[PDB]
């Protein structure tokens, strides 16, 4: 399991949690020095438990699929909650079985569905450590519309930061003041599958992407990534989605 406490949290302790989260995900190989997530994991081992504590010490446990860093559901006191998707119903076979009741949320976990439920696109939702304290608080008691926006904050401040060093640094900058994600952040989120795939295909193509990936940079400018020498690959990306899962 891994844990993070918002009480006393600072850029350093958040970085330690993001490091713990990455190091909890199993891999057999690195590709271009980036951990390659496994094609498949059977049974309860598929799921990582993240214990998150809000500023007041109240807690939820979040179940993450270790092959793809996707959140499946979470436990809040005696109630479990899962996305309305088959991978999450599958997870509910293994985690939080001891919950008194299980609620299936009225959306899947993908960004488009969650933005619809929340009434707002990600571009308009501030993120940061205060926002994560709020999301934990919101998830403690069911409210499906509030929970969709809480889950957009939770996904970006845990899974997305685990996948990209740039996104982890953006959250660190927001340790004490929330701010909507930078356009580069949204770009990286959206490109993780693309990138993971192109980095894997470069292995027999001399480091060259079969298909270039378009990103927005830190300055708001629209760069084109063509090969493994890009900073996005040498410095930023930290986990690769296996191409078996793409
Ligand atoms: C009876 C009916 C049966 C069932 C109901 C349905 C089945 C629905 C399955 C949805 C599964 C979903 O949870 C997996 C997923 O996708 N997750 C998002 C993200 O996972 P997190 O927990 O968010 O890490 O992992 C990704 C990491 O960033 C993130 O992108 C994901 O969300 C999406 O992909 C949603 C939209 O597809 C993207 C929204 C942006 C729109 C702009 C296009 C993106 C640019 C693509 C590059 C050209
Ligand atoms: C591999 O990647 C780098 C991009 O990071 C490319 O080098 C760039 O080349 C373009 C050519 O238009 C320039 O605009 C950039 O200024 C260069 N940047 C750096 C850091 O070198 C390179 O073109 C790519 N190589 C291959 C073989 O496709």
């Amino acid at each position: 399991d891994v844990s993070f406490r918002l009480s006393g949290a600072d850029p350093s302790s958040y970085g330690m949690f993001i490091k713990d989260l990455r190091n909890a995900l199993p891999h057999t190989e690195k590709v271009y020095n980036i951990p390659l997530l496994l094609p498949s994991v059977s049974g309860a081992g598929r799921y990582l438990l993240m214990h998150l504590f809000n500023y007041d010490g109240n807690t939820i446990t979040v179940a993450v699929d270790v092959t793809n860093v996707y959140i499946m559901g979470y436990l809040a006191l005696t109630t479990s909650y899962f996305f309305n998707e088959p991978a999450a119903d599958l997870a509910s076979q293994y985690v939080f079985r001891s919950a008194r009741r299980k609620i299936t949320l009225p959306y899947s976990g993908n960004y488009e569905r969650l933005q619809i439920a929340a009434g707002k696109p990600r571009e308009k939702i501030p993120i940061g450590l205060p926002a994560l304290d709020t999301a934990i608080s919101t998830l403690l008691h069911y409210d499906s519309t509030a929970a969709a926006g809480a889950l957009l904050v939770l996904i970006q401040t845990t899974a997305e930061a685990a996948r990209f060093k740039y996104i982890e640094q953006q959250i660190q900058e927001r340790a004490y003041r929330d701010e909507v994600p930078s356009s580069a952040t949204i770009s990286l989120e959206n490109s993780w599958s693309g990138l993971s795939k192109q980095i894997q295909l470069a292995q027999g193509n001399n480091g060259v992407f079969r298909t270039p990936t378009v990103l927005v940079d830190s300055k708001g400018n629209r760069v084109q990534i063509t090969n493994v020498t890009s900073n996005v690959v040498t410095s930023n990306i930290q986990l690769l989605l296996n191409t078996k899962n793409i």
